[PDB]
């Protein structure tokens, strides 16, 4: 965490940068900060670019401004101001530290204009500006990929060699690739900028009075809004310091409860928010309402604005965050030293210059294909198509391949796991000192007053919305409600109270005036006469809260007069349901060793009891609730380990969450390898969790579905979203069905392209090495196999097979085992490098046999390698790899259990079956296509019935050689030493909790 300050070089600069052509692979190599010092020209305090290290380099901008000098620099979204005072950088965040309450109350009246101007210079505009980048800009960052650099190089050479149409194939393929990347980006990140855009016209306050009213940017932190006594979204942070408000939390805890928030307790001491929340108004929270009772309005002082905000700190970490597939060492050895061998053999060859250099580079891109990243992302285009035909939608495919490692998946619980609202559970009348049992639905009850009052008790607000429709009495003095009995009219009503949560209603039918009051459980009981209401209301009440339900009670009398002498007549008790495919879906993955976590805003009783419900805890697993008290500073903090009801389950907290994270270091690794529910979670404390376990070596991703997870969809391998708005935006991936099937289904599909993308790799190296192998041979005897049989190889033979082969899908099941996560592994190189003793055996033979014939004449090599052709070593080896690459294909792909069988794309086969008949036309029928590709017509049938049988050894050859290894490759490995202990920490670490479980 250091920095510096850098202040005619820049031409020299360009110059050198421009001339070398490669030295921006060096700038962007290890070694950075040469090409800044040169090009900066290196003073803090006198300074146009700084530099920061993070202890990781990192350049900005020092932006200016004036108001009479000011000098500020973003980074992170996070705005940082100079100061003379020390003569240093600070963050504006902290720029007013430990406020006190009395001097935030002090701004009451509101903010003078030139102290707005000012103020407003030092923090920014209110809004959250995604610098979205033209087109230039992107494609120099996100399009700088290495291997676009040696494919361009490929092209030109191609060029230089009159290799024009495969030149021209990649070319398309490249180009192509890399527009539709520069668009689809710029897409997502004018997307995000629309999704972060806030406009609004906000009414401010000054001490000079007649409030005005301004745009949404123009606030700052000091001033106070006025707001609304109807509602509206909340433009920024604030802290409220007159008046009372209902609050719609759902942007930060997920849940579309109605929250109070009151006014800010006046005193000393400062104001953090962190212990003041209840006092606190969120940015992108929605208010139902604003109350004052004292004053003209309801006020509310600006605190924090821009990226300083919650969303903005949100934001600002989504904006700010095989892999094996890329190894260097061997394939650059290999190719050096086929190139040092070819200019040796060529100078032993007299043949020119500018052809022996030609031909030394040409070795090179055959080694290493430059159509490699196109094949492998053949099969994610069909797996995207696949889940596209099946609701879920992906922007980045090559993303689905981490669905076939992926291991560990997180759910948000309201919305995704559970219906998105609360619904009926039932009714509990009581007659005398004693409940009822539980009704399931309320329609069959009595017509006493009990059913009267659960139809007719209503604002008419989801609650009562639900109320009425379960009892089903249908609405039409303010209404008369008709049952599906007697038509009951509303006499008169009083409104719903903010502060004494209580709601009253009078009612009469044809058939004396009546009152029924609907509130929370201990409150109404105590307005209620002791005589009716029983013994046992808080047992009966701690067990429906305890178990995450919601208790209404209900009142009544025959009719300050209304809400007085009442008597209870029943109890409604409401719970979030669990959708009815969640269960089958989360017992699935469980069968597999893929774990399912919880990780909600909700509070920790609802989390359990649905995790419990749902199957996450089966009923035979214990469950542990860890609980951490704050430093008192008298003494540190302890956890406390509370279990319940009864591998080990671990239910952590929100607060006691990021105690673990910051005083408990060595500890977080063993609860988050046993935690399964996560509960009051902030919309950082997400990411934080799933950044901490992405660090112990997981593959994670998440289910999310609000606007609040959102962070951790970005963060995560894998982020499905279940809405097509507020988190369509991050998420790689979003179903149009909104239920957790959408996450099995997934994983499949990547499992498949984990799969198909192995093999089609193994085909490509493959299909490369043998290539090398054959071109060397014929370059030992001054040769080259021909433009139409280059072609007829690398156009037709590689892309027929290449995309065939990724067209299988899933075996419709999940298995235990997972596909291999790493293209270098063990069987992986041993079966390219058996494979490849095979070929270069046939080959090799083959050559050698054509040589002990009566009927060969060898080439004259005081000509060139071209003009060498019609020939009989070239019509041979060429015969013979053509093959190959076919046998090769087909005995590589493989089939369960992670794909369908072999045999059931169709169209797979029956292309091998006619690129092997056109083959072996070519090698007996005489003079069809020999014209074209340069071959010497072999007279004699024996030899060809020979090459015929060279061939067919290879085949099977190949397929028992693929077979013998997939089924008795791992015995051996295991069979020799066996003490394993994977390197993966969360392996490392069950397998220490299982000795040892650390809590006792
Ligand atoms: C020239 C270098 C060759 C490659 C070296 C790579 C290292 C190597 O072999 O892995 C250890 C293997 C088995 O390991 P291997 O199959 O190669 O893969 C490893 C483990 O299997 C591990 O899984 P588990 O531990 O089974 O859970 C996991 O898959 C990791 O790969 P991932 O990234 O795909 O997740 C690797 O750490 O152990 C033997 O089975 C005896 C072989 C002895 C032969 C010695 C080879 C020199
Ligand atoms: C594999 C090898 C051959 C690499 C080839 C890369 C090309 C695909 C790149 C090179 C230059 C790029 C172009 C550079 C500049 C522009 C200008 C741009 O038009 C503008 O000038 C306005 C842009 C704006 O105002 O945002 C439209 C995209 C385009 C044609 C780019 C599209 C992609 C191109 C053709
Ligand atoms: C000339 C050279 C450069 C070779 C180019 C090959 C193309 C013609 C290939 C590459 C990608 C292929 C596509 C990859 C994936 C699909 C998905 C596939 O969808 C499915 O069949 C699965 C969906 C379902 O059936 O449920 C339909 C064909 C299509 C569009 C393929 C059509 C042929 C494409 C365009
Ligand atoms: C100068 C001579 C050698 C002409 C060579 C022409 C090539 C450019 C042709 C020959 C065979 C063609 C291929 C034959 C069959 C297919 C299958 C086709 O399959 C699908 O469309 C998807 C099938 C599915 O999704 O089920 C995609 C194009 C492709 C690879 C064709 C792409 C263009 C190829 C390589
Ligand atoms: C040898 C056989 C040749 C087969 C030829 C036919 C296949 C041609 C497919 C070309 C690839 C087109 O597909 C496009 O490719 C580019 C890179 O490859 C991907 O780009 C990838 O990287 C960029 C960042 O670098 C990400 O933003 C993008 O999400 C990711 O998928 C695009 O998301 C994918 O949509
Ligand atoms: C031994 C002699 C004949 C070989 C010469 C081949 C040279 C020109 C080749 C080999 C590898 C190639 C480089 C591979 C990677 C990159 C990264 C890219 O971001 C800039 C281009 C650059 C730097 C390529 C330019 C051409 C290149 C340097
Ligand atoms: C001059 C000598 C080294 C010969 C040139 C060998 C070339 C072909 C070597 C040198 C460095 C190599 C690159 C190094 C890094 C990567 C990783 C990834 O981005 C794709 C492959 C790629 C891009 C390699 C491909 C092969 C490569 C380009
Ligand atoms: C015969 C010679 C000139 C080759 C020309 C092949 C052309 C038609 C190829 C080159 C790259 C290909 C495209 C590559 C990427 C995609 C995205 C996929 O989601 C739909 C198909 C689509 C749009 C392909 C269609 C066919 C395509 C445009
Ligand atoms: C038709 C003439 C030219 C010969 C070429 C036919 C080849 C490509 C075809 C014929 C039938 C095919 C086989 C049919 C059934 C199976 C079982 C399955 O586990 C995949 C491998 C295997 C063994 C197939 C491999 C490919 C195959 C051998
Ligand atoms: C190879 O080169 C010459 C070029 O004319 C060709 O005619 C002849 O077949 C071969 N030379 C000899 C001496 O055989
Ligand atoms: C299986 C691949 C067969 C390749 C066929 C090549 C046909 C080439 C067309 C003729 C071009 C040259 C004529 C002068
Ligand atoms: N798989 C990529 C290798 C492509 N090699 C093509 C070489 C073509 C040589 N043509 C020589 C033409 C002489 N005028
Ligand atoms: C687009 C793929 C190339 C097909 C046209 C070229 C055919 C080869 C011509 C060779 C002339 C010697
Ligand atoms: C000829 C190159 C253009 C092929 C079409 C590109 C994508 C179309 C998406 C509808
Ligand atoms: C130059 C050909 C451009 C084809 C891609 C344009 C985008 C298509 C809609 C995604
Ligand atoms: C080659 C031009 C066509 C590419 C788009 C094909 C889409 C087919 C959807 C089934
Ligand atoms: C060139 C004619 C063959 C194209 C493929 C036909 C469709 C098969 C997959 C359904
Ligand atoms: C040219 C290779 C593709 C031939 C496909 C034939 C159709 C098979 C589906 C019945
Ligand atoms: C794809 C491998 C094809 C092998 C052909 C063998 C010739 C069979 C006819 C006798
Ligand atoms: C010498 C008579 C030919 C024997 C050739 C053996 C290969 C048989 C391929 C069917
Ligand atoms: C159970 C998998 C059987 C695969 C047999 C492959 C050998 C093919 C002989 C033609
Ligand atoms: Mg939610």
């Amino acid at each position: 965490v250091r920095l510096s300050g850098y202040c005619w070089r820049v031409i020299g600069y360009h110059v050198v940068v421009w001339m070398m052509a490669g030295i921006p692979l060096l700038l962007f190599r290890w070694k950075p900060l040469w090409g800044v010092r040169l090009r900066l020209r290196p003073l803090a305090h006198a300074e146009t670019l700084v530099i920061e290290i993070r202890d990781q380099l990192f350049t900005v901008q020092v932006q200016t401004e004036a108001i009479r000098v000011l000098r500020y620099y973003l980074f992170q979204g996070q705005r940082y101001i100079w100061i003379e005072t020390q003569q240093a950088f600070y963050q504006v965040s902290l720029l007013d530290h430990g406020r006190s309450c009395d001097d935030v109350h002090r701004s009451r009246h509101g903010l003078s204009l030139q102290d707005q101007m000012v103020r407003k210079a030092i923090y920014g505009p209110n809004v959250i500006s995604i610098p979205v980048k033209s087109y230039p800009q992107l494609l120099v960052d996100e399009a700088l990929n290495p291997y676009y650099g040696f494919q361009a190089f490929s092209i030109a050479l191609w060029l230089a060699d009159h290799y024009y149409w495969y030149a021209l194939c990649i070319f398309l393929i490249s180009s192509i690739s890399i527009c539709l990347s520069l668009y689809k980006t710029r897409k997502q990140s004018q997307t995000l900028r629309d999704m972060v855009k806030l406009s609004m016209r906000v009414c401010v306050c000054r001490p000079g009075g007649e409030e005005e009213w301004v745009d949404s940017s123009e606030l700052v932190p000091g001033d106070c809004l006025v707001l609304p006594q109807e509602g509206g979204l909340m433009p920024c942070d604030a802290a409220l310091v007159a008046g009372e408000c209902m609050v719609n939390e759902s942007s930060l805890t997920g849940e579309s409860i109605p929250v109070l928030k009151t006014a800010l307790p006046e005193g000393l001491g400062p104001y953090c928010a962190e212990t003041h929340r209840r006092h606190t108004l969120f940015c992108g929270t929605l208010i139902l309402q604003a109350r004052a009772y004292v004053g003209p309005h309801v006020l509310a002082v600006v605190t924090r604005t821009g990226f300083c905000t919650a969303k903005g700190g949100l934001v600002s970490s989504i904006l700010h965050p095989k892999h094996s597939m890329k190894f260097v060492a061997a394939l650059s050895v290999l190719a050096l030293l086929g190139t040092i061998y070819s200019i040796f053999i060529l100078y032993r060859n007299r043949v020119p210059l500018n052809e022996i250099v030609i031909r030394a580079l040409d070795l090179v891109t055959v080694v290493v294909p430059p159509a490699l990243p196109a094949a492998m992302t053949v099969c994610t285009l069909y797996a995207q198509s696949r889940l596209r035909r099946q609701g879920i939608f992906c922007i980045h495919p090559l993303r689905i391949n981490l669905g076939g490692k992926l291991q560990l998946v997180c759910f948000d619980k309201t919305g995704t796991l559970t219906e998105d609202g609360l619904d009926v559970m039932g009714v509990v009348p009581l007659k005398g000192q004693a409940f009822l049992p539980l009704v399931p639905e309320p329609r069959r009850l009595p017509v006493g007053p009990l059913l009267r009052a659960l139809a007719t008790c209503h604002a008419l607000d989801p609650m009562d919305l639900k109320m009425v429709e379960s009892t089903g009495w249908v609405l039409e003095v303010l209404a008369v409600m008709r049952p599906p009995p007697v038509p009951v009219s509303v006499l008169h009503r009083f409104p719903f109270s903010s502060a004494l949560q209580r709601m009253s209603v009078v009612v009469a039918w044809p058939g004396q005036p009546e009152a029924y009051v609907k509130g929370s459980p201990e409150l109404v009981a105590g307005l209620c006469n002791p005589e009716t209401v029983p013994t046992d209301f808080a047992q009966m009440l701690q067990s429906y809260t305890a178990a995450g339900y919601r208790v209404v009670a209900l009142a009544s009398k025959p009719l300050d007069t209304v809400e007085g002498d009442l008597s209870l007549l029943g109890l409604l008790v409401m719970r979030n349901l669990l959708k009815p495919q969640t269960t089958p879906v989360i017992q699935a993955l469980r069968r597999t060793r893929i774990r399912a976590v919880m990780v909600t805003g909700d509070n920790l009783q609802t989390a359990v009891t649905v995790a419990r419900g749902c199957g996450m805890v089966a009923p035979q697993e214990h469950l542990i609730i860890v609980h951490a008290t704050h430093p008192e500073r008298g003494q540190p903090a302890s956890l406390e380990f509370l279990p319940m009801e009864s591998s080990r389950h671990l239910a952590l907290s929100g607060p006691t969450f990021g105690i673990i994270v910051k005083h408990f270091p060595k500890l977080l690794p063993k609860v988050l390898v046993q935690g399964t529910v996560f509960a009051r979670m902030a919309p950082e404390q997400k990411t934080e969790l799933v950044c901490e376990l992405q660090k112990l070596q997981y593959c994670v991703g998440m289910c999310g579905d609000g606007a609040n997870d959102c962070g951790a969809l970005k963060a995560a391998d894998v982020g499905i979203s279940l809405s097509q708005a507020e988190a369509s935006v991050v998420s790689p991936f979003t179903s149009s069905m909104a239920s957790i099937e959408c996450v099995p289904m997934v994983i499949r599909e990547g499992r498949c392209s984990l799969d198909t993308s192995f093999s089609v790799f193994k085909y490509m190296a493959l299909y490369s090495l043998t290539q090398f192998i054959s071109v060397l041979i014929l370059y030992t005897i001054n040769t080259n196999l021909g433009d139409l049989q280059f072609l007829a190889i690398d156009l037709v033979i590689t892309t027929t097979v290449a995309v065939l082969m990724s067209r299988t899908g899933p075996a419709l099941v999940l298995g235990r085992v997972r596909p291999p996560g790493a293209l270098l592994s063990v069987p992986v190189l041993s079966s390219l490098l058996l494979q490849m003793v095979l070929v270069t055996g046939v080959q090799l033979g083959g050559y050698f046999l054509t040589l002990a014939q009566p009927w060969f004449v060898p080439l004259n090599r005081t000509v060139a390698a071209p003009d060498n052709l019609p020939n009989y070593e070239n019509t041979v080896v060429f015969s013979l790899s053509s093959f190959q690459y076919l046998i090769l294909a087909a005995a590589v792909s493989k089939g369960a259990p992670f794909r369908r069988p072999l045999y059931t794309n169709v169209p797979f086969l029956v292309a091998l079956a006619l690129l092997s008949s056109v083959l072996v036309g070519l090698v007996l029928v005489p003079g069809l296509l020999q014209g074209p590709l340069a071959l010497r017509n072999i007279t004699d049938t024996g030899f060809k019935l020979l090459l015929l049988g060279l061939v067919t050894l290879n085949f099977v050859g190949a397929f028992m050689l693929e077979s013998v290894l997939d089924q008795c490759l791992p015995a051996c490995l295991r069979r020799l030493r066996p003490k394993r202990a994977s390197k993966k920490r969360f392996k490392q670490l069950e397998r220490e909790l299982a000795e040892q479980p650390w809590p006792p």
